[PDB]
């Protein structure tokens, strides 16, 4: 029953824009909302990808590979899944593998790719694919991995056991006063709850 | 070593503002970033999202989710019940209140996350994720009564925990809904456990 009537540009930057969204509610009344969008989205199925990288090695507990970076909107450092925007013409899977190698030095193998999922749907239209990748840590390719960070990219790699993820994240928040990503926290909670 | 130097207001709506952040990169260079902030924050965080685990004897455990029209998405989304924390409210009380308004269920706090970031490349928005158990066999949860706000139109969807990821993938394939990325990450971790 609900649908968009109009989207009116309020302010556009190089990377993000704010819109006044007019939509029809299910009782037939017109209402408005203030919506954010990225300017960068072309024909990609999503703005970006986030990679769940399961590092697998013989005689080691599986690890979730995460990254720590300064995030200017947050005014501080955040722990997140490796992530980036999808390049024009790039598949989600290629972008996930590429971002994982750039951010961490690891070469992974695709396991699964989600449909487009929304990041904060009361605020923005931004979507990602969440791509699960295994890393064969016994392979020499993955022995002493070199990250290839881009222009103005400064990322630290943090590998935590899957079997103790939530507790190890709670420990980091207690020792370093950094922020954990909501998707990473949701994943760590479900690992506990199962 | 990285820090915020200044924040220039680009555009302020009633609910959302766009800002241009100047910050010092670690190579001593000044850089800028376009960021979104909500105009409603005071709190520990902008909001809460509730992970409600409906427990009913002789039944599978269910994760209780909501479906709504999200104007920024231009479509219907499936999400954890959620909202902004009122001034003076605690995360835990906002969790139980939102859960009751959106679904009718009266639950019990099990755990509460630190403030976690929603999309830290884009915004400063944060939430507490609050795990709540619902005793579906109590008489108060027999005929759950939602208390939705003016303009709020929320449909409750309870899905089994032990197949969640498969059930979501289906809702997407056969109802063209977008699943929230927190919900999805939770679902993936339930499969990825053990
Ligand atoms: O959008 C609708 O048609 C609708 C109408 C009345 C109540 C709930 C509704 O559904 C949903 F928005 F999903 F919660
Ligand atoms: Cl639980
Ligand atoms: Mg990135
Ligand atoms: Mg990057
Ligand atoms: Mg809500
Ligand atoms: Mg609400």
């Amino acid at each position: 029953k609900q649908y968009i009537i109009s989207e009116e540009l309020i302010s556009e930057g190089k990377w993000v824009k704010l819109e006044k969204t007019t939509y029809m509610d299910p009782t037939g009344k017109t209402r408005t909302w203030e919506s954010v969008k990225r300017t960068t989205r072309k024909e990609q199925t999503a703005d970006g990808v986030a990679v769940i990288p399961v590092l697998q090695r013989t005689l080691h507990y599986e690890c979730i590979v995460l990254v720590k970076q300064f995030r200017p909107p947050m005014g501080g450092y955040c722990i997140e899944f490796p992530a980036g925007l999808i390049d024009d013409g790039e598949t989600p899977e290629a972008a996930a593998l590429r971002e994982l190698e750039e951010e961490t030095g690891y070469k992974g193998d695709i396991a699964e790719c989600s449909p487009a999922v929304c990041m904060d749907p009361g605020l923005s239209n931004c979507t990602i694919h969440i791509v699960t990748v295994t890393i064969n840590g016994d392979d020499a390719e993955n022995a002493r991995p070199k990250p290839k960070p881009g222009d103005g990219e400064f990322v630290e790699v943090i590998s935590l056991p899957k079997n103790d993820l939530l507790q190890r994240l709670d420990a980091l928040v207690a020792e370093e006063h950094l922020t954990v990503d909501a998707r990473v926290y949701s994943y760590a909670l479900a690992l506990k709850h199962a």
